């Protein structure tokens, strides 16, 4: 499984979805149990736009890694893609209870609530996001 995963990877890296999907599937035809691959094919779909998908696929990794900050982080952002605000709150916190201090994470909980309108909630998160990294 971990070298068609890591052909997978090296068509990811040069902006050849198509190719990495059928690599990552060709691994995990061989080890169900890759979050890494789950997680990776979830990524090369939402790098086609397909967030439907995406989803699915970082709900796979999170069943075997929970722990993956990484997969709530970005099964947030394809929620947020989508105009999914609300939906996105409930998996940047996720992220953040596993990473309080991800400013990136912090970031985009703000402008979720931005998005929803919510501008004193908004100030609140980017506060902390510049409280851990001003230089942006
Ligand atoms: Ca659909
Ligand atoms: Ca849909
Ligand atoms: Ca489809
Ligand atoms: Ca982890
Ligand atoms: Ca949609
Ligand atoms: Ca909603």
């Amino acid at each position: 499984a971990e070298a068609w995963y890591n052909l997978g990877n090296a068509y990811y890296k040069q902006g050849d979805y198509d190719e990495a999907i059928e690599y990552y599937q060709k691994a995990l035809e061989l080890d169900p149990r890759s979050a890494e691959a789950w997680y990776n094919l979830g990524n090369a779909y939402y790098k086609q736009g397909d967030y439907d998908e995406a989803i699915e696929y970082y709900q796979k990794a999170l069943e075997l890694d929970p722990r993956s900050a990484e997969a709530w982080y970005n099964l947030g952002n394809a929620y947020y893609k989508q105009g999914d605000y609300d939906e996105a709150i409930e998996y940047y916190q996720k992220a953040l209870e596993l990473d309080p201090r991800s400013a990136e994470a912090w970031y985009n909980l703000g402008n979720a609530y931005y998005k929803q309108g919510d501008y004193d909630e908004a100030i609140e998160y980017y506060q902390k996001a510049l409280e851990l990294d001003p230089r942006s």
